[PDB]
């Protein structure tokens, strides 16, 4: 009945992928007791720094990435969420079921990738491991594995970047494909796909 619906906790930053010096690395910034009573709450007081977070609801983890000051990921993970932020919740300003894709405006302190303009398809996806994987474009939305390896290490990924070799933003992680478990290509949103959004 209508006194008992509840409602849905907003999305919440829980660390991020540094990408700062010469070697990757996650870090932590919210353990999970702080993440679920900041999804409640929605008023998130942390200070937020780099390019890819790491992203939880109540029951899911997956990446959010920053490119043009708009913090994108996958509607599969985020659904119609807010996201948690220093004054409270935040709605989102992209909402796109048929790419699966949402986004929100960047949190203070985020730093924004850069489209990429290069046109190259030799590409890079970071993962909530920070493993940086070469992937070869084989389409606009496309790219293949240059090492394969089971779809479990890629799990939780999705919202990640795929970068150019110069750094830039060409999309956001959104599936595997996979043979026998095995990963062989990854699908993602072309940061063009955004720029139009945009
Ligand atoms: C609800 O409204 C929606 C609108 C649009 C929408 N659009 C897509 C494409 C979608 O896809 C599902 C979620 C994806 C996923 O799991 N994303 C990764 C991920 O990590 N998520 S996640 O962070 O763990 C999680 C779940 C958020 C917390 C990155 C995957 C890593 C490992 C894969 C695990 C096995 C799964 C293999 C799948 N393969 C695949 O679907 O291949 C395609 C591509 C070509 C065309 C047809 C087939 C796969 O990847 N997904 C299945 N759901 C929706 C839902
Ligand atoms: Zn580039």
């Amino acid at each position: 009945h209508m006194a008992s619906m509840k409602k849905k906790g907003s999305v919440v930053i829980v660390g991020r992928i540094n990408l700062s010096g010469d070697t990757a690395y996650a870090q932590q910034t919210r353990g999970e007791e702080g993440c679920q009573e900041t999804s409640q709450t929605g008023r998130d007081k942390n200070q937020v720094e780099g390019e890819v977070q790491i992203v939880s609801t109540a029951t899911q983890t997956f990446l959010a990435t920053s490119i043009n000051g708009v913090l994108w990921t996958v509607y599969h993970g985020a659904g119609t969420r807010t996201i948690a932020s220093p004054k409270g919740p935040v709605t989102q300003m992209y909402t796109n079921v048929d790419k699966d894709l949402v986004g929100w405006q960047a949190p203070q302190g985020s730093r924004s990738l850069t489209p990429c303009t290069c046109g190259s398809s030799d590409l890079y996806l970071v993962t909530r491991h920070a493993d940086v994987i070469p992937v070869r474009r084989r389409g606009d939305s496309r790219g293949s594995l240059l090492s394969p390896r089971p779809i479990s290490y890629l799990k939780g990924s999705s919202g990640g970047p795929l970068l150019c070799p110069a750094g830039h933003a060409v999309g956001i992680f959104r599936a595997a494909v996979s043979t026998r478990g095995v990963a062989k290509a990854v699908a993602f949103i072309p940061v063009e796909s955004l720029e139009t959004t945009m």
